[PDB]
């Protein structure tokens, strides 16, 4: 009944042009999809980022997440969350954890991987296109409480657990290569991001057609400065409230027809938005940092 939490990646490089990475370790003379373990205080996508580059040496910037596998271990449940991962560059040297390392059309990798999950996941990364845009949508964190004049407080600040949240969605949001930075008009909001604002060096676009008073006044220009934002060019992070985002997340998969395969709203959350053509083609709901 416990679980083991790990994650990996269909690591690409150039759909029927584009080769995937199939790894071989002598431990279990396998070949598989690369994956490891989170560390202590790690979330999934920075496990699969860091795990990919030490198992084939490659960089990647992650974009649609693949699904889960679960399967029994003797500690209980191993349970792997996939992404596909496009190569940033890298090379890989054989070593005792992993020998060999393959670059394979779909159709051989296919053949060259031994379990059925693990082709299960690459028929998956195949559906769709893998090459896109991310557009990172994030619940504040942790703020305290609400207090008890109407409706919001534009100034109440990230509390300690909140701050410690915004400090390790830095790399959460890196993994998936955010490149600009955009909060809500309250002070919880651009909290979340300074952070990240720091590492990038950029400076946070304040939005105030996006806090709950505004979607609750004018949800369509809402709906439309989303979308403005999704059509730059980069990898925007949007940082915003909780009755603004299901609202929002909802509208956009339903237009386009993108079935989430999670689904939830805490503070701290992300959801990665993937577009091919501008077109939504994935909605994958992230846990906080700090929970499961
Ligand atoms: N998709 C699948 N379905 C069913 N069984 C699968 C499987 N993939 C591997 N195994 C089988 O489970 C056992 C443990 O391997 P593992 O889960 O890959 O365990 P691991 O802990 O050795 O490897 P990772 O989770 O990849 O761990 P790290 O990279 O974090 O490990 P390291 O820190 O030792 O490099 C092996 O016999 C393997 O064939
Ligand atoms: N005084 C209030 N007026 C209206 N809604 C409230 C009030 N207090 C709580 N809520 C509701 O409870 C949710 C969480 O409130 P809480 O005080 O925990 O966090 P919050 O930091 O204001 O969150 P968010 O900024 O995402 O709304 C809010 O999103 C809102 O839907
Ligand atoms: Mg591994
Ligand atoms: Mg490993
Ligand atoms: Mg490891």
């Amino acid at each position: 009944k416990h679980t083991v939490r790990a994650a990996g990646a269909v690591l690409w490089r150039d759909p029927a042009t584009v080769e995937v990475a199939v790894i071989h370790r002598p431990r279990y003379d396998d070949w598989s999809l690369p994956k490891g373990k989170l560390d202590q205080g790690e979330t999934e996508p920075v496990a699969a980022a860091r795990e990919i580059h030490e198992e084939t040496g490659h960089t990647a910037v992650l974009g649609r997440r693949l699904g889960r596998v679960t399967y029994p271990i003797p500690q209980g449940t191993k349970r792997v969350w996939y992404w596909a991962a496009k190569s940033t560059g890298g090379d890989f040297s054989p070593n005792d954890e992993v020998d060999k390392l393959v670059w394979l059309p779909v159709d051989a990798a296919m053949d060259q991987l031994q379990y059925p999950d693990d082709r299960k996941v690459l028929r998956r990364f195949v559906k769709r296109p893998v090459d896109t845009k991310t557009v990172l949508v994030v619940r504040h964190g942790t703020a305290g409480r609400r207090s008890r004049y109407k409706g919001d407080d534009r100034k109440r600040p990230l509390d300690k657990r909140g701050r410690a949240q915004a400090e390790a969605l830095v790399a959460q949001l890196m993994a998936f290569g955010a490149t600009t930075l955009y909060a809500a008009d309250r002070v919880r909001c651009h909290q979340t991001i300074e952070p990240l604002a720091q590492e990038l060096d950029q400076l946070i676009h304040n939005e105030p057609l996006l806090t709950e008073e505004a979607y609750a006044a004018d949800h369509k220009a809402a709906r439309k400065r989303l979308l403005e934002i999704a059509g730059r060019p980069g990898n925007p992070v949007i940082c915003t409230q909780g009755k603004v985002i299901p609202g929002l997340i909802e509208w956009w998969c339903e237009r386009a027809k993108v079935r989430p395969e999670t689904t939830g709203n805490r503070k701290g959350s992300t959801w990665v938005l993937s577009l091919s053509d501008g077109e939504l083609v994935g909605a994958d709901y992230l846990s906080p940092p700090d929970e499961k």
